[PDB]
């Protein structure tokens, strides 16, 4: 695999040879031949390119990538300029405006600044056919992302997992609550944000936790 961070490849390359992954790449390769597939190949693994796997401190689980032109680019809840922050991200910024005193809305929805600090913005499914949500589900990506989640679960220490919504809470249901910190709440989406996300204060909490264990906190305003 290309466009895949070396530090991550060194620990996860074992997945590339497994049958489920091999079949997966073939399905994706076949899809790209007939339709437009997001994100483009060089951005499918952006989450492995923003920081060394050893610097991962926070994990935010997402589901499917955005299926609109130039929206998805490898990180969950993130969109490239000049795409405006989607409803869910505006609510994320809203919570931050009350939870983190120095946070400022940057106007854009590009979360690369967080990924650079060790915030793994991982979607469960990494590709999607243009304008067809969930089109690439149950093709092999989930087995891969679960493999990634599992590696981090068994090999890291003191990570903070942010599980927002039903899909993420289910996928993160196996995280060791003793070895790691798991914060859960409603999905930031307008349809469920009022059920608990507003007021969850997960960003301030994440930093209090990271800092307590002697780790570098996330400067959320650094986007």
């Amino acid at each position: 695999m290309e466009f895949f961070g070396e530090s991550w490849k060194k620990h996860l390359s074992g997945e590339f040879g497994k049958p489920y992954f091999i079949k997966l790449m073939g399905f994706v390769a076949e899809e790209r031949k007939h339709y437009t597939v997001y994100p483009p190949p060089h951005q499918v693994f952006t989450w492995t390119q923003m920081c060394d796997i050893k610097d991962v401190k926070v994990v935010i689980l997402g589901q499917d990538p955005y299926h609109g032109p130039n929206q998805a680019h490898g990180l969950c809840f993130s969109v490239q300029r000049p795409v405006p922050p989607p409803p869910s991200l505006v609510n994320i910024y809203k919570e931050l405006s009350t939870d983190i005193e120095d946070f400022v809305h940057p106007g854009h929805g590009d979360l690369s600044g967080w990924a650079k600090q060790g915030v793994l913005l991982l979607n469960a499914v990494l590709t999607v056919r243009a304008h067809q949500a969930n089109s690439h589900k149950e093709r092999g990506w989930e087995q891969f992302t679960d493999a990634v989640v599992s590696w981090l679960n068994q090999n890291s220490n003191g990570l903070v997992f942010l599980l927002w919504g039903s899909y993420a809470q289910k996928k993160g249901s196996a995280i060791d609550r003793k070895r790691h910190h798991v914060l859960q709440t409603a999905h930031p989406s307008p349809l469920s944000v009022y059920r608990g996300f507003f007021g969850c204060r997960h960003f301030s909490k994440t930093n209090e936790l990271l800092q307590k264990s002697g780790k570098k906190p996330i400067d959320w305003k650094e986007l």
